[PDB]
């Protein structure tokens, strides 16, 4: 559920990327995007 | 240990909607940006 989770990380440590990667790479990449088009508009 | 920690899903379960929630309204958030500038841009 949480503390076995990891414990996956410990073994393989080959997961947590993909996981950690999609949520951090998607909020990253969402707000380049977003203030990519502000600025393209502001002018 | 291991099942037992599943169990603390079945008590709280307003963990994992953080975790899927962050990794798929990313990657969501981050398209609908995306085809929004690339319209924007395209006319």
């Amino acid at each position: 559920g949480s503390q076995k989770l990891v414990f996956f990380a410990e073994d393989v440590g080959s997961n947590k990327g993909a996981i950690i990667g999609l949520m951090v790479g998607g909020v990253v990449i969402a707000t380049v995007i977003v203030i990519t088009l502000v600025m393209l508009k502001k002018k």
